[PDB]
């Protein structure tokens, strides 16, 4: 019973930035969460806990005094966060948990938290259901995910889950719910776990979890393997699409079949051997390799077999899934609030249903667009802030600019900085849907700060342009 | 875990016929479930996994290729059905499940497949719950169940439960969910399933689960079984009423009082004992018993006590509850689109909610009558296809026909028949609330191909009717 | 498996009084449960399964029979009771389970009982979740409470819970369900059940549970602390307010800092320590002890410490959050129905959002008054039964009565017998909102015969006042 | 008066768009119509959509007479009826239509809403008069808007002056939660065009307009910075179909500056009537198809004048499929098919343009088509099959290439199969996908999925 020591509870204060006034903070909301000791003067939790947090405590049990924490580093797509804790007397006689190896399906395991229906620890038991690649939710991203049939309830986000020899198995932090499932819930492996701390350990901060930037195709069908000069006994997947912004776009091409990945075999529906008679996503392959590392690609291009060491680097989405440790990016001129598009951006913009709500022609770029450089950025008109001087101009909202005075416009800064250098008599936005905003540019400067005032905007742009 | 390896993914693909127009199918759907070996060549599943199958295949662990199947033989109402694969390299080192015996409630059971959540393999453990006599809601009949608590989700359909010697206790395939109720799921236990393969083993076909075919009252008043001439002792169900259509409807009478039935006493609330020191319903003595095997029957009757040996059927149902294997059956004269009077047809006419939207008329006799012949069917103009020819009869639907030229209507094929060698020069429908549909036998049978036409109708028959 | 006998399925009609028609009762309705054999002729259950009682029967396995019992004895906030049955035959060879100690968290549980999905008893399985004061829902009070993660259904509520051994450990009773949740039942720890036997052994009856009637502020600001006089190394809560009708309201003071409890020092959070290195709210010191028992409470006072035995009682309110053994009380003059505001009656006049949907007035009562003197009620006009009598009154509905002829209204008794007795020309309601109504004293009284027939009222008040 | 409004019976048979090959179920409707003159029935194109059957009543008659569809204008929703029965038109006397009316002017509907079975009058006042968009059939034409109440049934039938001279035919409403007595009538200027039109032509040949999208010049510094004195005004060009005539001789940027003499507004609007103004689209709506006129454009400082020929409108994804059922064929199980509102509609409900693939529903609101006929072609579903293995989750995905040759039509695409002498069928799908099929063994495949599905034949009889 010693290993419920090391499990915390933690209370949360979170002020979100308004992404759709990005001056501006949303109202301050509580949430609680789990936390437990792994050593070193550190607590492990989900990101999804402390996400914008103004303040973080927790509490170890026995103890009635809450104690403010410090968010170490995130992960943001593997949905890890560390906790530091000042007060010593936090610390004392703690007992850090010690982590497992990766279990078997019908393993016993138990989760220990602070969920729901209840304010002190609680425990449930069960067995691992499940294991494969799986979506983790908060984080948008594919990394190896553990299934398990304990119940797991709000609350025990960040908690460890247990083997019967009392190892962590890894982190309990989301579930599947619907009015048909029952008893669905996810882990984060030990393997997830021991990646993001190795990488921390490593690098002094977090450096994500590499995924090649390509998209690909099953290649199921016979005709379609002949006609492509695959050989009976071949077997591998045909590359769609390769990201623009990543270095196995200098070496790949499209059409590519790509047979192997460090000298593991990829079948036509794109799994690899895994473990006990089972096969998983190649995805897994990638994802459990550092960042700057480098793999083996082998591919079938015009019945010739050619290899490549390519190096391994982030997903970057031209419209992010996330933006963490700092407030969204604008910048103001003559009323017009310029911005960049990112999913929290478009979840605040059109609420929860974005994904159809919001316009299609950004939706689009949402799901299929491509970066044609790093540090791109989708930048729009968020909206008008109406006055004289942008008259004609105010049901502008959410229209991309794609050039300012025939000079293509490439991200947030590369347009602010157009305006700011702008000479000419006019400043000439080339918008979406074929339109053209145009204003003189020094009476468009001069009327910027008594909108501002109107609307109790401190400042005409965000830090990161100043 | 080399159990494991003996449960498969079901992929179907199913094409139902449209019972709203019997003369083409619905749209393609998919559906995904699981099955497992239990050895010569067979896979066992549930029937409502493959349920108007136009294609099925299966997955095993281990190996990527999706394997087209074909149903050997299927028993709706017990929920079960057998696959074939024809391909070597499926059935290579397969080693096949043991079926073990009835489980004790508290044992333990964990349940293998492929449910929602994830791709790949998945376990949940739990304890027996509970057993008896249960409604298997897509099969609609009342066979011996076995309740359990470990987490039954979608996709589970179909995979084995196993006691904790890897012995199979039986086929999950269905819950109770209700926003009120966690971890209800059922069991197809062995004793049904053995049922099954013996009954498909002796007859080469399915023959079904025989249930004698009367309807009961309860005796737990004392004053009613003083009346009918009870002794104390005594104890026992009393017949409301039996289907003509079974053989024990030429012994049985109406008010007899069911005293045993193999030597086994029913109580007054038509319980028998069952196992370790629990009571169940006496319908679980009939259905393990084959159809064509006899029982023994001891009835109070004027207080004289009589048995008779009675010869086992299969219930049918003037409304079937499926209609499987086989198109539903039509015929169309003038436009007149006539069909049988189905559950699948009702649920098709009004939905889901077809219990509380259908015509009364029809509602009445889908919970209360009983069929006077075999092979009688309740027949209706199910809509008339409007055209000159029918003028003053378009609003017609759902409404039943009793008789032809005054012939009393049994059945489809009877009323088909009536209208091919009717000479008469009217074709005289008596319809249900007393209404009558006359047509000019002559340029009523002229009028019917061009209506064909219009609607796309590449038949005025099923085939079972040519 | 010999435990699962003293099991038992309970069946129970009841009929509940119109609480806005309190003349009359509610339909009839029924609802199962489950009970278990505790020795001497007795069978626990939850009170909230015999609820105005007309008619409980309970079945043993293995006997078809439903024989009839009655409540012995029945704790409301507590949701206990316990049920006599007189049949020998019921009770042949009865083998009553044992109570076992408080488990640990992870300890396994069984829970046996008659939930939905079956009509036999039924078994779930899991571990101890959690255990701390938990809000017991029917009750509404304040006591122990045990969390498992084992499956609890509608159905189950009144049977044993077991650990391993085969001792019972409590009784399941309620549970936690909301979309986002999952198995979080709980059950009545052992410890609360023998509190209950022990106070109906010692009393002939049902004494309750205590709960001191302080209201209190956690003290977890230092500068809070500080300014009161407390030293660096003081903890506890501060008094807000105290109950008057609460012997300690004549020791204790508001603003007091309550430092201990029988010698146990209670934290600035309100919690003290419990077993295992845990923490728990300090009203489970005072819920332990009897009502009748006295308790050593330490208080800071305008930095003095002083200590004082306080006799512990039962909770009263103003609003009864239930009216047991007893119907409604209620009196008619001249149409205006008279009767008292309980939880019932606000939930019957403004259904289950009786919360949100009542009058603020009473509502505010209902959160925040407290009962000035023992038996003093919240007196309303419910209605008036519209006649001439009643002339420009008929729109009052759920109006407190504060006075009566200038008196003050303590209560329905109160008030009643000042109508009895009053001889003045004229009866003057004072009425909340500053309203008057007068009624000529003679031809009021007069009046009040023909509005009880034209309503089918058989009585102008409850029994209790004649 | 009102025994020339007449109420309309019929029966609907539509296509199953998701299932091109198949109609769905027969449903009724009831609407209203009425006498125009010389055997004629005028209703809402609405009220006889797939027409299996059409029978009208006359008031006082007990008996209901076969009607058949003249002439039908989808986009207009207008249709004309006749009915063979010399007893149908027993001592008639059609209506009169009369001018546009005023605003406040009196108005009585009839017609046969529900409610009752027999004929209805409701009286108002004329509300409003602008360019309106026809619900079913998606266009803007003149519409007037009423406060006497259209219920459901009165469409097709006549709204009156006080004069009992028809302005015009009931046919939508604005109906909300929180609205009241909006309702519209389709103008006899709308009406008169199209029985003048089906007069010259025989048949049905729309109402024109030009293939432009254009912007407002409110701003004055967007007017000066296009080189506009301090006294001109008119619209900037966004974008030129490239299937319109205009195309060769406006360009993008142009600022329109006048429409047959009658110059524009910043707005896009011109002169209307009493007072008021109106979009332009009306003064290109009231001409015909074949009918030229006059465009005065600003372009470069240069003022110049351009002759073009009007045109109907044609979207690459049109709100309507008449005439034909929609276009299909099958290889080796896969249907292909064409996108248009009702298959999209149909596939996703009715919130298509929520739920429908954001690459299908980014055509529908923003593509013009790039050559006469084009279409977007589709794989709707494959019907599964050894053949098309591993290709069986695929639905709705445009099919942009076949045997590296760019698809422009269905038509087009079903030719390039038929005629394919590959050994390999290559199509390049939407999302940077292919499906390859051997040539040989597709086809003959083909037939036996058919009788799987009950399907009577590969294509659609119009390829």
């Amino acid at each position: 019973a010693s290993f419920l020591n090391a499990v915390v509870k933690v209370y949360c204060t979170h002020t979100a930035p308004d992404y759709s006034l990005p001056w501006q903070k949303q109202r301050q909301f509580t949430s609680t969460g789990s936390a437990f000791m792994i050593g070193d003067g550190k607590l492990l939790t989900n990101a999804h806990c402390v996400e914008h947090d103004t303040q973080v405590k927790v509490k170890r049990r026995g103890d009635d005094r809450k104690y403010v924490a410090k968010v170490l580093v995130r992960g943001v797509d593997c949905d890890i966060a560390l906790l530091s804790v000042e007060s010593e007397d936090f610390w004392k006689g703690a007992e850090p948990l010690r982590l497992g190896h990766l279990p078997r399906l019908q393993d016993s395991v138990t989760v220990v938290g602070y969920p729901l229906g209840g304010d002190t620890i609680s425990v449930t038991k069960g067995v691992v259901s499940r294991i494969e690649v799986t979506s983790y939710a908060h984080g948008s991203s594919d990394l190896l995910g553990i299934q398990i049939d304990a119940a797991i309830n709000p609350g025990n986000s960040g908690g460890p889950a247990f083997n019967d020899q009392g190892e962590c198995i890894g982190v309990a932090f989301q579930v599947y719910r619907s009015e048909e499932t029952e008893n669905i819930g996810y882990v984060i492996p030990t393997t997830v776990v021991s990646h993001f701390l190795t990488d921390y350990e490593r690098n002094g901060k977090y450096t994500g979890f590499p995924v090649l930037g390509i998209e690909w195709q099953k290649m199921e069908n016979p005709d379609l393997r002949k006609s492509m000069g695959m050989e009976s006994h071949q077997k591998g997947v045909r590359i769609r699409r390769i990201e623009p912004t990543a270095p196995e776009s200098q070496v790949l091409k499209p059409s590519d079949i790509i047979l192997s990945f460090d000298g593991v075999n990829i079948a036509n529906d794109g799994t690899v051997p895994f473990r006990h008679g089972e096969r998983i996503g190649f995805s897994y392959l990638i994802s459990q390799k550092y960042t700057g590392d480098s793999a083996l690609v082998k591919v079938l291009r015009n019945k010739e077999i050619l290899e490549f060491n390519i190096k391994l680097a982030i997903h970057k989405r031209l419209i992010p899934a996330h933006i963490s440790g700092k407030p969204p990016s604008y910048f103001i001129v003559a009323g017009f609030v310029f911005t960049t598009v990112s999913v929290p951006y478009l979840r605040s913009e059109y609420g929860k249903e974005y994904e159809f709500d919001a316009p299609v022609k950004l939706l689009e770029k949402h799901l299929h667009a491509m970066a044609q450089s790093v540090d791109e950025q989708l930048v729009v008109v968020s909206q008008v802030l109406v006055s004289d001087i942008n008259i004609g101009y105010e049901e502008i909202v959410n229209t991309q600019v794609v050039a300012f005075n025939g000079k293509p416009v490439k991200n947030l800064k590369g347009l602010a900085g157009m305006v700011e250098n702008c000479e000419d008599e006019y400043m000439k936005f080339n918008l979406d849907y074929d339109q053209i905003v145009v204003l003189d540019t020094k009476t468009a400067k001069e009327a910027t700060l008594d909108i501002l005032t109107t609307h109790c905007i401190p400042s005409a742009m965000s830090d990161d342009l100043k």
